[PDB]
């Protein structure tokens, strides 16, 4: 099913590339780019969305700041707080400090979120139909922390240990690639100077290599 290649960038859907520093903070960053996609497409508006603000903040849900968390309780966290500040008004400082949400500067929300069926195809008709999806990635290698250029493939990725939180904002084919030739492409938060300007392809029908498809999930609006 669905399109043999999707780019929600070219539909306005992405924010630019962030970077996350010093701080256990992709959880956070995989969240607000799932959230920014989603607000998006609800009111035709992409407004960048505070990290700083679920690291502070999204404690009560089972989020540990700087030293990690998951997606779907920062999602659990703006549909409990009735809002998130957006990322010019609560920037982002890479380190814990009080929580200092405001709602006169909300400029999201959710309802919940749904958590995908753990199968790429799922995953592929979830990015084809939804917008941007949250993802969860066997990250913990070399060859990703070293990562540049091609479709990322590592033969010691594991499906079930996934330590870092990320983006799908489409898919595709390499013209070039053809065997092994499908990929995800996957918005990181390490900043631009990191992968293809802060993208990287991931390997996509390989039987879910690295566990693209395992932790995946997008808030409700
Ligand atoms: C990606 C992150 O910043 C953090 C912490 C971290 C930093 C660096 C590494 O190493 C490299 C190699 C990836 C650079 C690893 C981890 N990771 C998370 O917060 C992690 C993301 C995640 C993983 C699976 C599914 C969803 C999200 N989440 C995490 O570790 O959570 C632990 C946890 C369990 C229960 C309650 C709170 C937190």
């Amino acid at each position: 099913e669905a399109p043999r290649s999707v780019d929600w960038r070219e539909k306005g859907y992405v924010t630019p590339v962030k970077n996350q520093g010093q701080c256990g903070s992709c959880w956070a960053f995989s969240a607000t780019g799932a959230l920014e996609g989603q607000m998006f497409r609800k009111t035709g508006r992409l407004i960048s969305l505070s990290e700083q603000n679920l690291v502070d903040c999204s404690g009560p849900q089972g989020n540990e700041g700087c030293n990690g968390g998951l997606m779907d309780y920062a999602f659990q966290y703006v549909q409990d707080n009735g809002g998130l500040d957006s990322e010019e008004s609560y920037p982002y400082e890479a380190t814990e400090e009080s929580c200092k949400y405001n709602p006169k500067y909300s400029v999201a929300n959710d309802t919940g979120f749904v958590d995908i069926p753990k199968q790429e195809k799922a995953l592929m008709k979830a990015v084809a139909t939804v917008g941007p999806i949250s993802v969860a990635i066997d990250a913990g290698h070399e060859s990703f922390l070293f990562y540049k250029e091609g479709i990322y493939f590592e033969p010691d990725c594991s499906s079930e240990d996934m330590d870092h939180g990320v983006l799908v904002v489409g898919y595709g084919f390499e013209s070039t690639e053809s065997d092994n030739n499908k990929y995800w492409l996957v918005k990181n938060s390490w900043g631009e100077e990191w992968g293809m300007g802060g993208y990287v392809k991931m390997a996509k029908d390989r039987r879910n290599h690295c566990g693209i498809a395992s932790a995946a999930s997008y808030p409700t609006v």
